[PDB]
């Protein structure tokens, strides 16, 4: 509630059917809580700052809050320990979650109401846990007291917890301890434990008692136990003899409802198919990094796991051994709900056909991860069996063709999994991504009995091939095509002719072959494209052309950043001014970076008439023209930051009927026009942050046109606040206009002691 | 002769024993010649200016010139072309070689001396040649008409020569005819030629007779007519239906002497042995860039060849196949003197050791080139037989571990031979050249039956491994040995210890492991090493160690560029201030780049005793301390230039002992000290150039000190040429120090109206 604030530098989020007042002072460099928070607020926002501590009146009048952060208040460059006065947290009775992440705490903070359900205590220096302190967390749901004691926040003693610490806390459900030094496990755990995070710890030995009562665990992590050391880029050590985690047969076996168990990094040898005799309804398991390349071949314990979902087993590769083939047990069939496999960093020579076998009978697989694997030999008809499958990887392997602040400080989530990397070539079907492997020329013969590919990823392969139409013949269903990175000659205008269900082609970074000069360079080649929608072939360095103009009936985005349009356009050659002028269904261009000192008089004639979003940024424009801008009768997004300009149009209205979004960011502007957005209604955003601007007078910036802004940004600049501005002092904090960073980027320049004041924050009585 | 010039801004060599005067004056910008030039020189170069045109009164006084140059006076941002006016030359008596390339000239220039014997008219617009303007070039011996008509200086007509036009030029031994659009080749050349450039040209057939009457000729190069254009970075017109140079069998009949012959890039199919009939003379063969795949298989004209040296069969790969192993003829035993052999682009699957059996008997063979094959497989203990090779390339192939401004601006020498890049690694012997390959771990197996290797590249393979010293086990006998571009893991004190003949170690390009922080770093891994004597390990980003020193009973060199030593140098932290100290027999030091801001006291009395060379080039000293130099009792090329020093030392005899090659090259120094260079009188080099200082005093630069002075550098810096320094001004233009540039860079900044003036030039008669 409380709507209108007064002075806050936070900004403030009403949610009235969740009844929830977000208040969010991330990065504002405050030295000290600042005053008139509202007291009907329920999260605070309180992250990395210059807090000295905190005393029990900071949250005196707070009442109904909620969540109250404090990540990252002093990162070990910063003073002493914060330090927390007694009964400091007992005034809030509503208080459910609280953060205290990287505060370089000693003990844990003592007063904390009852009905507190989360505690973070990250990356802080509390290496002993008691019964005591822990009696008044009885109510406590979620723990997190990771990341105490590692080589990045070394505390050089080992984790200490005395017997049955946690027994008492009947409400706990999920427990974090990664990366505390801890030897042995905390025994005994509370039975309605759920999530379960020990990794990255120094436990060598699990007791066969360990988890006797933990009946309704769910997720267990027991990575970074004797852990994979050999080339590894952090301070690792290796338990002794290279010995692997110990842990005994019967261990899992009061575990019943456990779905996620994590091994990575573990140096296991063997896996025992007793652990998952009683664990039958487990879905994801990784076994990553570990010396598991023998038990693949064997892989007898995949018979008692019927209904596993995902499945790792990245970098298993033997020191000192080259295999000559991927050896994959017969016991893969038994994984019928399988859905997603990684068998990464098991390096071999030479993928055959008859290798994937075992995985021919697995309805529901979609993922098939092997990259980096340097596969020498492969021959890709063997996947036209693999129909079914979504994503298949053909990494950084070395396939060629057929011969003949810290972590604490974000991401509250905290104990989170890991999420793949959602490529945007997955979304259009079957995905190949052959991407960074070795293949130097393109063959039709190849690329046999895969029609059914609708995505095909070849960024990075270095080809250097003049392609006329009869490469890609079989990829008839073909939707997406990468070709970055690569040296693509564009002698003839029927390159990639045959795919003719093509939508989205990618080819950029082949500078190559366009930095030459005196070549033919068909530009022209979109015309055979039916159905082509989007075209990125920026960083392409284009200087020349022999197509006069570029003609598609369906293109609609284009993105040409990072070229040479200023010798394309140079002044007396018009050969080139019309050269997006067929393209009939354009509507997005993203010609930037292109050097473009200025913009010769006739390009905007030559426009397509449905453009819609222009992007001018970082071009390095002198002198932009604004009268041209009345061709353009679609034009809604005009982009124009990172530029040298420095004059605003005479009158917006005059110059285009329909933008909407203006944007000059970066730029420098001394002073708008006394008729800058006279009659402009149709305007929505407008940007003039980052500027060398003085005043904005009151003809200039009508509240009528203002009324309907929905964000507006004047930060970062050289305002002067004298008493010449005394309107716009009177309508900066008298507006509902969205202006972010209104009280922490702007500031004044003058004069005098009115350096560095706050516009939102002033009043000048004397004027 | 007469030794001393006046205000002359070229350089003059005089050689006494050759009677020859060398006056250069390459990039000077001379709008005209300058006066004053001596009548005895006899070389005058007048390269790279903005000289208009060329009057008969320019060498009306010079009758000993026997060597003028006009090199790329005029490249097409240039005016009209250069004029000559008539009777321009015959004045020169004793003129024997001219050039005029780069001129824009249209016809051949009329009345040279008869005594001309070089003529150079490159990058010129003469398409017309007629025997009219030859008649005057009866007695010349050299003709350089090249690069008339081609891409980069197009004239959109053919060549033409009118018939038996070179004839009657009995002294002509070279002709060069490159890149001038010529069709046929123009019978009928003098029977006196030695060596014929006509490559790079339109012509299509060869006729029986139309090198009928060369009997002398020597050199042939036949080279871009009808070449290979597929993937040309470079405009290239192939001939029609992709037709081979027509060559008839009976063409070399009349070359009896020939001993180079070049054909690459012909698109040759087929070399009939009868053109190897007559010619048994043959040295250097070339044949790449054609389409000969076919032919190696056959090589029937290899028979005919007893005395060749060098065969070049480089980039031969057919479009679209992937050969599965390289096809070499029989024939290529009968090569009985055979040197050098390149079969690059070659691109072949697996290589074998029964396919190179016919090199098997070569015994004058030293380099084998294989490089950018594409290799696969390849068992490098096949090369046990090869011995007496002396080069062995194995580059960017995909070898992996076995499993289980113009051209004519510059180079006078015009047609050279292709001079091979002599890496350093070629002086120590056997080199196996096994750069920017597929290797990505080393075993001691697959370099077995390689003890005869003195040098090994593996640069660029990305290698991530940690070595403890087993991996070069069969490697007795290596000297060299580069590791750049790789991923070396230094966890142990033991690497590289069974390299026991190891002389020079190259480990650069590294940083990635020591880029972690927290990771040993074991630096006295030198210390097993009994015979190194270089050791580059630049570019590293080296942070950390866990050695305190480094050890070395043998080291010579140290490059330590590109690093972190101000860490490593922190204030507070004294560990690493004696890092070189244990390196007794190091004498030249190369630590710069190292974002130095300062140094320590200490780590000069920390530095080896026998130190020699020390550089601290681009490291920003903020303030460089100079009385700690006297614990470096054997310095005496210290370095620091591209530095931000500040001040000279107060003397320098009581700073250094021994120092002779001072540097300060692009610094900030305002002043001198009064005493910079009192008794100074073991100094020998002085660099104080691109600095700001302003004057020099008399008490500061002694006659005595400067007497003995080899080189003295004080141009484009902040001079000002003011009443203040007459002393100045009368000793820079009456002293012989070598001061270079001293009338083209060094520059007055004022007062007033001597902006740009020439202190050497400068006479203030007012003072
Ligand atoms: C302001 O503070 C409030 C508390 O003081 C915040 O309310 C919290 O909002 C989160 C959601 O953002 C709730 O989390 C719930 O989690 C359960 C369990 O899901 C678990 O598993 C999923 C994966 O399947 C995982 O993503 C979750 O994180 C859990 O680990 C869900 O079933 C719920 O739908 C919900 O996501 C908290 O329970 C809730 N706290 C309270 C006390 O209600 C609020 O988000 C804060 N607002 C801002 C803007 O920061
Ligand atoms: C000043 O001008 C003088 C002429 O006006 C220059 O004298 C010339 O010096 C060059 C050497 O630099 C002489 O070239 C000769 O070439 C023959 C033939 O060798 C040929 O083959 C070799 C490869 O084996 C090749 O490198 C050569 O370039 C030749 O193609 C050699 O046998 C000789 O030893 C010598 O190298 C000229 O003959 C000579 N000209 C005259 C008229 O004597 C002088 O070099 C100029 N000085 C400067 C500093 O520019
Ligand atoms: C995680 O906990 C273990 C507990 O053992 C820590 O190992 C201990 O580390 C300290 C600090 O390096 C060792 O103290 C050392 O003692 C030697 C004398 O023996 C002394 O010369 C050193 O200067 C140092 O004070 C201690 O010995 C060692 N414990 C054992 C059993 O070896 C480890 O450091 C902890 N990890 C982190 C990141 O804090
Ligand atoms: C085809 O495969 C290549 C290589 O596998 C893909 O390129 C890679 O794409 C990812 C995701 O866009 C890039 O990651 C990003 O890197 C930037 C730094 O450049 C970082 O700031 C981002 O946060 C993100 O991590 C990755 O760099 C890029 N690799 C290269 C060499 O460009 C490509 O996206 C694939 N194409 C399709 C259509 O899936
Ligand atoms: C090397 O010599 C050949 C000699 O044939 C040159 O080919 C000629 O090039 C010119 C200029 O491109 C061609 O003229 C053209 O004529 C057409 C009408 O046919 C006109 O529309 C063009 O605007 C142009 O004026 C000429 O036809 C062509 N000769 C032949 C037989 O095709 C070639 O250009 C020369 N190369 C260089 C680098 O100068
Ligand atoms: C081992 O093999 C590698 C790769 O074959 C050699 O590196 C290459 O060395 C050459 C000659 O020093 C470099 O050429 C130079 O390139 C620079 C530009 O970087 C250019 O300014 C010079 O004029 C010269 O052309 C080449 O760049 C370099 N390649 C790489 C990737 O670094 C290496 O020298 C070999 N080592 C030994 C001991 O022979
Ligand atoms: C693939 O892995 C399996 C399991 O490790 C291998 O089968 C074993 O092979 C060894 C060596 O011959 C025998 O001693 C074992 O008795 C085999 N066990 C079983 C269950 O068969 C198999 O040889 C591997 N195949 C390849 C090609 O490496
Ligand atoms: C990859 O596998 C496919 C199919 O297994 C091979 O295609 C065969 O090609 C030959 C010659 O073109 C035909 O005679 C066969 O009939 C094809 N097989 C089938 C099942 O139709 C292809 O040759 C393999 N690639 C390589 C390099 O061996
Ligand atoms: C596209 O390029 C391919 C590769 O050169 C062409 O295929 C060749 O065509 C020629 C002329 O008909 C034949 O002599 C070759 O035998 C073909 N090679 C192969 C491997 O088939 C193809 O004709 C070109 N297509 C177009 C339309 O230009
Ligand atoms: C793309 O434009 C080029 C010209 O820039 C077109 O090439 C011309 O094609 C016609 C028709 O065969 C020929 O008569 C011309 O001689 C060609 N000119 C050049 C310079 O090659 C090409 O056809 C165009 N392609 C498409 C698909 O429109
Ligand atoms: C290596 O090259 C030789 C010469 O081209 C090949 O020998 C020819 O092979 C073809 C095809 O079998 C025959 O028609 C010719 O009669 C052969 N000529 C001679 C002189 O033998 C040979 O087959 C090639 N070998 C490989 C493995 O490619
Ligand atoms: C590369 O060639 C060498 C020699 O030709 C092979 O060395 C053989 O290795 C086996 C097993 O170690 C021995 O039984 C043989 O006696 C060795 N040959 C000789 C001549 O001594 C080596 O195996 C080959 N590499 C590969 C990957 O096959
Ligand atoms: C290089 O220096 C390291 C120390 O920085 C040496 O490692 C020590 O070796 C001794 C002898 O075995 C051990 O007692 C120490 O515990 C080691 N210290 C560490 C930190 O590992 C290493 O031996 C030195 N190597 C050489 C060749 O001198
Ligand atoms: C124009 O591009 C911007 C880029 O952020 C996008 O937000 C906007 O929706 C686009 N407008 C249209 C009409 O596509
Ligand atoms: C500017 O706008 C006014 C008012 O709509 C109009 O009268 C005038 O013609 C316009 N001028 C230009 C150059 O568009
Ligand atoms: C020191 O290094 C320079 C680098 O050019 C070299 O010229 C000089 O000979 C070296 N001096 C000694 C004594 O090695
Ligand atoms: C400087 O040199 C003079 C003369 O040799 C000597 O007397 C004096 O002690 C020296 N001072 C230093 C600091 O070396």
């Amino acid at each position: 509630a409380r709507w209108f604030p007064k002075t806050l530098p936070c900004d403030v989020t009403l949610d009235v059917s969740k009844n929830h007042v977000i208040v969010d002072c991330t990065d504002k460099h405050l030295t000290e809580i600042p005053g008139g928070i509202p007291t009907n607020t329920t999260n605070l926002t309180l992250t990395i700052n210059h807090i000295p501590d905190i005393s029990p009146a900071s949250f005196h009048r707070l009442v109904h809050l909620v969540e109250i952060d404090f990540r990252c208040n002093c990162v070990p460059m910063c003073p002493r320990r914060l330090q927390i006065k007694p009964r400091s947290f007992s005034g809030l009775t509503y208080l459910k979650s609280l953060y205290l992440d990287g505060n370089q705490l000693l003990e844990i903070p003592q007063g904390l109401p009852p009905s507190l359900q989360l505690l973070s205590l990250e990356a802080n220096n509390i290496f002993s846990i008691r019964k005591e302190q822990l009696t008044e967390l009885a109510n406590i749901e979620i723990l997190y007291l990771g990341q105490n004691c590692y080589y990045r926040n070394p505390c050089y003693v080992s984790y200490s917890i005395e017997k049955d610490a946690f027994l008492n806390l009947t409400k706990l459900k999920v427990l974090s301890l990664k990366d505390n030094n801890v030897t042995t496990v905390p025994t005994v755990l509370p039975s309605t434990l759920t999530e379960l995070y020990l990794y990255n710890n120094m436990i060598a030995e699990i007791q066969e008692d360990d988890f006797n009562n933990l009946n309704q665990l769910q997720i267990l992590d027991l990575s970074g136990n004797c852990p994979r050391c050999y080339n590894a880029p952090f301070p690792c050590t290796p338990c002794k003899n290279n010995s692997p985690l110990q842990i005994p047969v019967n261990a899992f076996d009061a575990l019943t409802e456990l779905k996620v168990l994590r091994l990575h990094s573990n140096s296991l040898q063997h896996v025992p198919p007793r652990w998952f005799k009683n664990i039958n309804n487990l879905q994801e398991l990784d076994l990553s990094q570990n010396f598991l390349a023998k038990e693949i071949g064997d892989a007898k314990f995949l018979h008692f796991l019927p209904n596993l979902i995902q499945l790792d087993l990245s970098f298993n590769f033997e020191l000192q051994v080259y295999r000559a083939s991927m050896n994959l047990s017969q016991a893969f069939s038994s994984l019928k709900s399988l859905k997603i496999l990684r068998i990464r960093g098991y390096v071999f020579k030479e993928l055959k056909s008859f290798q994937l076998s075992p995985l021919h009978n697995l309805q529901n697989l979609e993922v098939l991860d092997l990259g980096t694997n340097f596969i020498k030999i492969a021959n890709l008809s063997m996947f036209k069996q693999f129909k079914r499958l979504k994503v298949i990887d053909l990494s950084v392997n070395k396939i060629s063709p057929s011969g003949d602040y810290a972590r604490s400080c974000r991401f509250k989530n905290k104990e989170a999994s890991f999420t793949s990397v959602q490529e945007s070539c997955y979304k259009y079907g079957q995905t190949l991504d052959l991407s960074k492997n070795s293949i130097f020329f393109i063959k039709s013969s190849d690329f046999q009995h895969l029609s059914f590919l609708k995505c095909l990823n070849l960024s990075g392969n270095l080809i250097s091939q003049t392609l006329n139409g009869s490469e890609f013949q079989p990829l008839a269903e073909l939707r997406y095509l990468d070709f970055s990175n690569n040296r693509l000659d564009l002698l003839h205008s029927t390159a990639f002719e045959e795919l003719r269900k093509l939508e989205v082609l990618d080819i950029s970074s082949n500078s190559h072959y366009f930095q030459s000069e005196g070549i033919t360079h068909m530009l022209n080649f979109t015309k055979n494209l039916k159905v082509l929608q989007k075209l990125m072939m920026n960083d392409n360095d284009i200087s020349s052309s022999t197509s006069r103009t570029m003609e598609s009936e369906s293109l609609r985005t284009l993105e040409f950043r990072g070229n040479h349009l200023d010798v394309l356009w140079r002044d007396g050659d018009n050969r080139y001014l019309q050269l997006f002028k067929n393209l009939l269904k354009l509507e997005e261009l993203d010609i930037s970076k292109n050097s473009l000192s200025f913009l010769p008089s006739g390009v905007f004639d030559g426009m397509p008439p449905n453009l819609k979003n222009l992007s001018l940024a970082k071009n390095g424009l002198k002198s932009f023209i604004w009268e041209k801008l009345r061709y353009l009768k679609n034009l809604e997004t005009l982009d124009l930051s990172h530029n040298q300009l420095t004059t605003v149009p005479e009158r917006l209205s005059n110059c285009s009927r329909s933008l909407k979004n203006l944007i000059l960011k970066n730029n420098q502007i001394r002073s708008l026009t006394k008729y800058f957005l006279q009659d402009a209604f149709q305007l929505r955003y407008l940007d003039l942050s980052s500027n060398k601007i003085q005043m904005i007078q009151k003809t200039s910036f009508p509240e009528n046109v203002l009324n309907n802004l929905k964000m507006l940004l004047l930060h970062h600049n050289r305002f002067l606040c004298t008493c010449d501005a005394v309107w716009f002092v009177w309508w900066v904090q008298h507006t509902e206009v969205t202006i972010p960073y209104l009280a922490t980027d702007v500031t004044c320049v003058g004069p005098g002691a009115h350096k560095g004041q706050s516009v939102i924050s002033l009043d000048l009585y004397t004027c």
